[PDB]
């Protein structure tokens, strides 16, 4: 078990350092259209989805590592307006969808980085998702948490939607 969590993080530890690293040189706003950026993504969603458990919801619909970030507004007041965006977006149904498009705005708010680390330090509530040995629940939650920092540097930009039909 320990062994599985290990593996995500120095995953996860070549993604924001090459990610940075990848950044800098590169100087520029960075799109959904970086491979290097979407390669993040990707790593972190297996963090997120490291420790889950069974879904409590009423209506009986699984929302993944959509829930355990369903908190982070409930925790930092300028998560409280993407974690809305996501919802107010049509065309986004399965919850995934919801999570996926909810890192991409915490990232471009550079508080990613925060809001993990607020997750982490409320293992209280953080429990109700993830079992009592998940990733999220472990060391190396807080370690890649606290390496997150580094992209705060970074500058994206994801697209969402956009409207021209009225006048």
């Amino acid at each position: 078990m320990a062994n599985e969590r290990m593996n995500l993080m120095n995953m996860a530890k070549l993604s924001i350092k090459g990610l940075i690293e990848s950044a800098l040189n590169l100087g520029r706003t960075l799109d959904s259209d970086y491979a290097p950026l979407q390669q993040f993504f990707v790593v972190m969603e297996h963090c997120l989805k490291h420790g889950l458990k069974a879904k409590k919801t009423f209506l009986g619909q699984n929302k993944s590592f959509w829930g355990p970030l369903e908190l982070v507004e409930k925790l930092v007041p300028e998560a409280a307006e993407i974690t809305a965006s996501v919802k107010d977006l049509p065309g986004l149904k399965t919850p995934v969808g919801r999570g996926r498009a909810w890192l991409r705005l915490a990232l471009m708010q550079k508080k990613l980085s925060e809001y993990m680390k607020a997750l982490i330090n409320k293992k209280e509530l953080l429990s109700e998702f993830y079992e009592v040995n998940a990733l999220m629940m472990e060391e190396e939650g807080a370690i890649i948490a606290g390496l997150l920092v580094g992209l705060n540097v970074i500058d994206a930009n994801f697209c969402m939607k956009g409207e021209d039909l009225d006048s």
